[PDB]
C-alpha cells in the first residue's frame, strides 16, 4: 500500500470540508462546525503555501503513484483512479515572540479511522517538521483536548511536549460583537 | 489628565517591542526562553501587510492631547520608551497578534501572542483598550474568533479576560515541538 503527501488545490475543497467535519465528529463538537465548501474555497488559497493557511493531503493507493473503508467513494479525487484521500494536516505561520521568528501552528492533523495506526499520521507530522526546518521555523505548536490520550501519546512519541499549565482563551463572534459596541 | 493612543508599529519601534517582549518573559518567569534580538524582530515583523501576518499595536501615553486619570505615574523606565527623546510620548504597552484559521469556521481569525501593559500603567483601562482594538479590528475584517493562551497561575489576566467576555478553558493543552525536536524528526 503506497502513500503520498501533496499540497491541496481548490478542487480538493470537498475532501477538506469532509475531513474537518470528521475532526468535529471525533472531538464531539459538530455543533461548532459551521464551515461550508464556499468558505473554504474563499479562504484557503489566497496566499502561497507556507505564507498562510496551508494544507497537506495524504493519499493512499494499492498501486504506485504515477483495510475496510466505508467512505471510500466520498474521497476519490478521480473516480477512475484507485487513489483515496486518507487524511490531512492544516497549518499556518504563527509567531513565538520569545524567538522573534515565525513558527507554525497546526490547527488540524487527522487520519480517517480506517487508515489509523499505520504510520501515516507520523508521515503527516514529519512532513510539517521537515518543512519547518527547511524554512528556518523555530517552533511548531498546536493544542490537544485533555481526554484525547491517543493523540497525546502520539505527539509525545514524536517528541512533543504537552503542557498542563496553559489554558486556551477565546472570544467568539458574539463576544466580539459585544466588545465592538465599546 | 493623561491621553492615550493605539497605533501600528513601524521598524523604528523595534527597540520598544523587544523590551516589552522581554518584560513579558520576566513576568512569566520564562527569561531562559527569551532569545529574541532586535535584529530578529526587525527582520521578521515587517515582511507583510498589517493584519495579513504578524501585527503589533503600541499603546502610547502623553500628558498632552495626542497630535492624532489625574493620578501621577512613577515610571522608572520612561527614558527607554520614548519614540522621540524631545517629545512627551511614552510606549506603555503592546499587543502582538497574527491571522489564525479556526478550521470549524473555515475563515481566518486572530491569535494574540502577547498583550502587555508595563507595570506603572496597569489598572487604568489601557489593557482593555488594547484588547478592544484587536476586537474591533476583528469585527471590521469579518474575523469569526480570537484566541490566545494564558498561564494557569495568572489569575489577574484570567479575570481581565473573563470580564472582557473571553472563555477561558480547562480542557485544552498546549503542545510544542522545539527546534531540537524538529531537528530530530528531520533526520527520519
Ligand atoms: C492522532 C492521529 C493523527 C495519529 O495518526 P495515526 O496514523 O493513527 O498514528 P501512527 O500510526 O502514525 O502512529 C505512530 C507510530 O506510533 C505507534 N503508536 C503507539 N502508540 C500510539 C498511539 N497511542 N497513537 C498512535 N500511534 C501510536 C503506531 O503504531 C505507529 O508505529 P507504526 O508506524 O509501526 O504503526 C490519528 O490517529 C487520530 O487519532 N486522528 C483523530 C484526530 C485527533 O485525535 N486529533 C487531535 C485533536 S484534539
Ligand atoms: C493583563 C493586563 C494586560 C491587563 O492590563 P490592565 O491595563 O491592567 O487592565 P485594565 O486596567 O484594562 O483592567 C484590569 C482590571 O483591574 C480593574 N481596574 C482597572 N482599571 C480600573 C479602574 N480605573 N478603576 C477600577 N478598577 C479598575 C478591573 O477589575 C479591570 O477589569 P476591567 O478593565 O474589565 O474593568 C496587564 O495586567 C498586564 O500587562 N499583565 C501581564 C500579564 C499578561 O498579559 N500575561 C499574558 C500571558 S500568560
Ligand atoms: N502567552 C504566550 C507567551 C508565552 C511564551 N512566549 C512562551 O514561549 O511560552
Ligand atoms: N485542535 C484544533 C481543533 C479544535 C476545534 N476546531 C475547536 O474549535 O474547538
Amino acid at each position: 500500500m503506497f502513500s503520498r503527501i501533496r499540497l491541496a488545490t481548490p478542487t480538493d475543497v470537498p475532501f477538506i470540508h469532509k475531513l474537518i467535519h470528521q475532526m468535529a465528529v471525533f472531538e464531539r463538537l459538530t455543533h461548532l462546525f459551521v464551515a461550508t465548501e464556499s468558505g473554504l474555497a474563499s479562504t484557503l488559497f489566497n496566499s502561497r503555501p507556507f505564507q498562510a493557511v496551508t494544507v497537506f493531503l495524504l493519499e493512499i493507493s494499492p498501486s504506485p503513484f504515477p483495510i475496510e473503508d466505508p467512505d471510500r467513494e466520498k474521497f476519490l479525487p478521480d473516480k477512475l483512479n484507485d487513489v483515496v484521500v486518507a487524511g490531512f494536516v492544516l497549518f499556518f505561520p504563527n509567531y513565538p515572540s520569545f524567538l522573534a521568528k515565525q513558527g507554525f501552528y497546526i490547527e488540524d492533523i487527522f487520519m480517517r479511522e480506517p487508515y489509523r495506526r499505520k504510520g501515516f499520521g507520523k508521515l503527516l507530522l514529519t512532513a510539517v517538521a521537515k518543512q519547518a526546518v527547511k524554512l528556518g521555523v523555530g517552533r511548531v505548536e498546536w493544542i490537544v483536548i485533555d481526554w484525547n490520550v491517543n493523540a497525546i501519546n502520539f505527539y509525545e512519541q514524536m517528541g512533543a511536549q504537552v503542557f498542563k499549565e496553559w489554558r486556551l482563551c477565546r472570544l467568539t463572534g458574539d463576544a466580539l460583537q459585544a466588545i465592538d459596541k465599546l
